[PDB]
């Protein structure tokens, strides 16, 4: 498959140990800091070494071509005797380009091996780090799922390829150094002027890199804070859209924007400074070295020195065309290494089943969230916990699990044994339904039925593509909560371990499957296999099934026993217990993004500069000819014009580049932000963050740089074509065979890179989602203990990226073999002719350097022109979305129609509403026809799948109507315009979104609310008191997802959004479904006292709830059978709201 030497495992392996001696290093000394560089010098030095003794090699060869051109020029003019003549030096000149080219290919070689298994290496170690490194750096802010992908994604390639540049560093200091001491040899003390001017680059340089690198690490920064916002819009675009506040999640995003675009720009300016000096430099040079000459040494230069002299400065030039180059690629490797080591460095995890004795734990603040633990878990029964929000019962489990670090205490595992985890938040991999449920066990028809029976998963996956074979979870086919709740618990239950951690399996799901999982999956299977099983649930009418029973509040255990027992020891606490249960185109697009001033500008610049450096030298060449007023003069005026073009071009084509990366993510944002939601249900997340993120910062970093060193590789290659053919125009006539070579190898490798990079993207997207799906679950991989297998398949589909790559630079290695070797056959041919048939002595020097300087640039006009077409890829993706359907915000009503308080009253008539979410999909809801009062509190219930939520989303026009009304106080809102709709009724969906920043901005975030109703809405929703307690109040931080706060705070967090809101039409839609019934009766209470002016509609969790309501609706396929009063539908026989109730309770 892969050579040993290139496997990631044994590239890992050394690196490993290398960062291991340098940690032992670090511990020694105060410093403390790990170095990566260090280590991997270490590891992977030799392969280095002997790339910079290749290239060391190469610039010899390479100054071979000087000698020659002084021969061939002296020749022409005017033992040993093959020495002179000029055909046998031109066969020599060829030979020795053809070997320099080899050496230059055979060092490429090797730093692209060695890059490759550094990134292998890499991506292993931080990997590794993902599977070590403590949850509480993603919950407390520290770092983010998105930064952990974006190590992976941009910054290890990016290290990469500055390991792919890195001999440069070295040699083109040497080669420049060499250049000058035999300029010195030719030219006299008149070269050290020169000398002198192009040793000021140095200083020159690592100004530029110091301010490139203040630049690049806050580019970095912005980008991060970009990308964080717009994933989150990305993940609540139902929230943000049903709330009317996507403009301003967008404007926040679009300053952002603006901060980091402000930041490129300065990195752009930069570069482009660094681009003139390159260029420039070297013509301030020439001048002073020429000038120098000429007025110093009174015998003027003969051709022979002259065009020696004139080669030897190109040979310098040659280095520095690449120095921008490599300087962006160390400051942005610079940045990157220091996220990673970083990174690297950050915290790290520390008869009766399981007992706990004063245990005091804390979730890495350092206070303890968990004290006084002391339980038992008895094995092979079942232990159900049982606790208000926020009390530690999640916190518990995963204290037992060690996840948090340990202050106080013990825990005894009568090492871990393989514990089988069902979180709270379901987390399912990327693979089809029968993997996630199995999870790497050796499948068996007999189980896996059964366990699927249990969990009632039979009927739903039937209805997918391909049932249990459909790929799930993110990039593929979405489940519903209920059907990935389910597919997690049926992971939990089909493996063989001993001990089952269930994290509210009922969360989502409805009475009936809670029912039928509870009995068939738990109580039969689990106690047929004798599994010890611990349940964190708020369904307190299982308790009767109980065996162990464990009462947790304000993060102590409170009381803990059988059932009995805690009746005789604590009657207060059973007495509540019993009163609660109630017993191309695209690159003509890029460039035409100027506006056809900057692009013609920069065209003509470019020709305008090239002609006058070329115009130098035939003016050099004219000059020595000579063997002076005017022709200094002249020589000065072309010098100084050509350094002010120079400064020109340079700055082009950056700005070219800053407006093209501008305009192309405002359009992508502002359009994907308005699309309609079926969009964002159909789409894979991943399809839109992927544009936003990767796609994004090639734009933005990537394209300006390739576009203009291709442009100016093209046209120095062009310009020394045109040389030759006016030294000797016979050339012309080779240039055709030539020419026709050039098109026929391009035609193939362009072909064949356009596979191997589809290969190489279809191989990366894999291992993409797989640092992302185990950063994402972790406690989940490290409850089932299953590390191992997670890091070999890493190893695997590291291995496999690195194959299509290897392929790939295989590939890059052929065709700059063809073309390298192409332009030494131009060189040969080129020096012939104009040894035989060119006019003048002085044009036979110029046709003879300009010859060798095509070999160097046309392997650079060809690697480039490759890149700028895989790169121009991705501006046509982000601008594909610019054709997305968008969702009608005009709306036909007039404005005037529309009152000051259109829901003054509050009433809604609902007249033959029938919904479907796509067009020839099955209609969810069918003629259902209500009618509720002004101030009326309804209640409305159904199984799973009844089309509640599909009735509720129609009153924001989330779900397309095919027939029907909903008027709203007198207006049909299908009239009104959408945000008029969206923004005066408020509803609560029953999976909280929670955004990162303080309380206030989750609460309010236009800022458009005194703190007094903040607290008043806060106090409504059951929070009050831990605000209060929180260090920064209303200003306290919400980390991504909320994940600082538990699920049932979560929601009462996204209840209190709604309060805050205060419009006169509410729908709640089993937003107490992660609560538990002691915050949830008081709350209920609370909100009818507060709300009662208002109309209310509750899509019930539990009927219990909706018992005390004017009105009551049960909804069952899309059809609503009873339209009364509860007591009426209670009073009925055999009734279906009757059922509910006897199933509640
Ligand atoms: C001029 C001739 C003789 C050689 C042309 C290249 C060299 C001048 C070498 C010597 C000094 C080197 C630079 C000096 C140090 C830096 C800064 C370095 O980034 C940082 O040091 C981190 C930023 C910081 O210091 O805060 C990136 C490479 C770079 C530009 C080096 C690139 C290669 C340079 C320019
Ligand atoms: N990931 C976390 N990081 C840091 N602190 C947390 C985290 N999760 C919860 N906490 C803190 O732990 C305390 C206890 O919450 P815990 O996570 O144990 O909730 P829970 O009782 O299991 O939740 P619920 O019963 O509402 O589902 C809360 O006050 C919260 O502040
Ligand atoms: N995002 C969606 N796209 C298309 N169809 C859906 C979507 N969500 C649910 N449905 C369909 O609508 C029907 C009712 O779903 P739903 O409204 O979620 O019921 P509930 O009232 O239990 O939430 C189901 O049969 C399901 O197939
Ligand atoms: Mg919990
Ligand atoms: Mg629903």
């Amino acid at each position: 498959k892969l050579p040993i030497a290139m496997r990631a495992v044994t590239n890992y392996v050394c690196l490993k140990e290398a960062y291991e001696e340098q940690k032992k290093k670090a511990a020694d000394h105060p410093n403390r800091t790990p170095s990566i560089w260090l280590a991997m010098y270490r590891a992977f030095g030799r392969p280095i070494l002997l790339s910079s003794t290749f290239r060391y090699l190469a610039d010899l060869l390479g100054f071979a071509g000087p000698l020659c051109i002084s021969g061939i020029v002296q020749r022409v003019n005017e033992s040993k005797e093959f020495l002179e003549n000029a055909h046998v030096l031109a066969v020599l000149l060829f030979l020795a380009l053809i070997l320099q080219r080899t050496f230059l290919q055979a060092s490429y070689y090797v730093t692209i091996e060695t890059g490759i298994n550094l990134r292998g290496a890499l991506l292993a170690m931080i990997y590794n780090k993902i599977l070590r490194l403590s949850t509480s750096n993603l919950s407390m802010g520290e770092m983010t799922l998105g930064q952990i992908n974006n190590l992976v994604a941009i910054e290890t390639n990016q290290l990469m390829w500055f390991l792919f540049l890195c001999p440069n560093l070295w040699a083109m200091p040497v080669q420049i150094i060499m250049g000058v001491i035999l300029l010195y040899n030719l030219l006299g003390s008149s070269a050290l002027v020169g000398a002198a001017v192009i040793v000021l680059l140095a200083p020159i340089q690592y100004f530029i890199a110091t301010k490139l690198a203040e630049a690049q690490k806050s580019t970095l920064d912005y980008s991060t804070e970009r990308l964080k916002k717009t994933n989150e819009i990305l993940k609540g675009i139902k929230l943000l859209k049903l709330y009317a506040w996507e403009h301003i999640f967008c404007k926040s995003v679009e300053e952002t924007r603006m901060k980091e675009l402000s930041s490129l720009k300065t990195f752009a300016l930069y570069t482009s400074l660094s681009i003139f000096m390159n260029a420039a430099i070297p013509i301030a040079a020439v001048l002073a070295t020429f000038v120098t000459h000429a007025y110093a040494s009174g015998n003027n230069l003969k051709p022979a020195e002259a065009f020696a002299s004139l080669s030897l400065f190109h040979i310098l030039v040659t280095p520095l065309f690449l120095l921008s180059t490599v300087v962006r690629f160390a400051v942005k490797a610079i940045i990157s290494v220091q996220k990673l080591n970083e990174f690297l460095l950050s915290d790290e995890i520390g008869d009766v089943a399981i007992k706990v004795t004063n245990g005091y734990f804390s979730w890495g603040s350092g206070l303890a969230t968990l004290s006084n633990i002391d339980i038992r878990i008895p094995t092979g029964q079942l232990t159900m916990i049982v606790g208000q929000v926020g009390c530690g019962k999640s916190s518990l489990l995963l204290a037992i699990l060690g996840e948090m670090q340990t202050l106080e205490g013990k825990v005894y595992w009568n090492s871990r044994y393989s514990v089988a985890y069902a979180a709270q938040k379901p987390w399912l991999l990327n693979a089809t339904v029968e993997e996630n449920i199995t999870f790497g066990s050796s499948f068996n028809r007999q189980r896996y039925k059964a366990v699927t029976d249990a969990c009632s998963l039979q009927p739903d996956i039937d209805l997918l593509p391909f049932g249990d074979q459909t790929e799930i979870g993110e990039r593929g086919i979405n489940l519903s909560g209920g059907q990935r709740q389910r597919i997690c618990v049926a992971r939990a239950l089909y493996q063989n371990t001993n001990i089952v951690f269930l994290d509210d399996p009922f969360s989502a799901l409805d009475i009936h499957l809670s029912d039928h999982l509870m009995q068939e999956g738990i109580l039969k299977f689990l106690q047929d296999d004798k599994r010890t099983v611990v349940l964190v649930t708020h369904k307190l009418q299982y308790l009767t099934h109980a065996d162990w029973i464990i009462a947790m509040k304000d993060g102590s255990v409170l009381r803990e026993g059988t059932l009995k027992d805690i009746q005789t020891k604590d009657v207060e606490l059973y007495e509540h217990w019993k009163t609660l249960m109630n017993r191309w185109k695209t690159c003509w697009w890029y460039l035409t993004s100027g506006g056809f001033f900057l692009l013609f500008l920069m065209i003509f610049s470019k020709l305008l500069k090239h002609s006058v450096i070329v115009a130098i030298d035939y003016w050099l060449a004219t000059w020595t000819s000579e063997y002076q007023t005017f022709y200094v003069a002249g020589f000065s005026i072309l010098c100084g014009a050509g350094i002010f073009l120079c400064l020109v071009t340079s700055l082009t084509v950056e700005w070219m580049g800053l407006t093209a990366a501008k305009n192309l993510h405002h359009n992508l944002l502002n359009k994907i932000i308005l699309g309609p939601i079926r969009f964002f249900d159909t789409t894979p997340l991943g399809l839109i963050l992927n544009r936003f993120s990767a796609d994004t910062n090639i734009i933005d970093q990537h394209i300006p740089p390739t576009l203009e060193s291709l442009t100016r590789s093209t046209l120095l290659c062009l310009s020394a074509i045109g040389m030759i053919s006016y030294a000797t125009p016979v050339f012309l006539i080779a240039l055709a065979p030539l020419g026709v070579a050039f098109y026929f190898i391009q035609k193939y490798f362009r072909v064949a890179s356009k596979d191997l990079q589809e290969l190489d993207d279809s191989t990366q997207l894999p291992l993409l989602c797989h640092f992302s799906e185990t950063a994402e679950g972790l406690t989940t991989i490290r409850a089932f203990r299953h590390e191992t297998r997670f890091k070999q398949r890493m190893l695997e589909l590291t291995d496999t990226n690195n194959i299509a790559y290897l392929f790939l630079s295989a590939a890059n290695r052929w065709l700059e073999v063809r073309t390298d070797y192409l332009g030494a056959c131009i060189v040969l041919t080129a020096s012939i002719a104009s040894i035989s048939g060119s006019s003048n002595s002085g044009l036979v020097g110029l046709g003879l350097l300009y010859a060798l300087t095509i070999t160097n640039y046309l392997n650079w006009v060809v690697r480039n022109l490759a890149d700028l077409e895989v790169q121009m890829g991705a501006v046509k993706k982000v601008n594909s979305f610019l054709t997305m359907e968008s969702e009608n915000y005009e709306g036909t009503m007039d404005p005037s129609q529309v009152p000051e308080h259109w829901p003054q009253e509050g009433e809604i008539k609902i007249h033959d509403l029938c919904v479907r979410y796509e067009n020839n999909l099955k209609p969810v809801l069918k003629h259902v026809k209500a009618y509720i009062k002004p101030g009326q509190k309804v209640g409305i219930c159904g199984r799973t799948g009844s089309g509640k939520s599909s009735l509720s989303l129609a009153f924001f026009r989330m779900v397309d109507i095919f027939d029907g009304k909903i008027v709203i106080d007198g207006i049909d809102i299908s009239k009104l315009p959408l945000h008029t709709l969206r923004s005066r009724l408020s509803i609560i969906l029953q999976d909280p979104i929670l955004f990162s920043g303080s309380i206030r901005f989750n609460l309010d975030p236009e800022c458009k609310c005194t703190d007094d109703r903040l607290w008043e809405a806060l106090e409504i929703a059951q929070l009050k008191n831990m605000v209060k307690s929180l260090p920064g109040g209303l200003d306290a931080t919400v980390t991504e997802g909320g994940e600082n706060f538990s699920v049932g705070q979560r929601q009462l967090f996204c209840l209190a959004r709604a309060f805050v809101r205060k419009s006169s039409i509410l729908i709640m839609d089993e937003a107490t479904a992660s609560i538990d019934m002691a915050t949830e009766n008081i709350l209920q209470k609370v909100v009818m006292t507060a709300f009662a002016d208002r109309t209310v509609v509750t899509i019930a969790h539990r009927v219990h709830t909706i018992l005390t309501a004017d009105l009551v609706i049960v909804m069952k396929r899309g059809n609503i059978l009873e339209y009364d009063t509860p007591e009426s539908l209670l009073a009925q026989e055999d009734g279906v709201f009757a059922s509910f109730v006897r199933a509640d309770m």
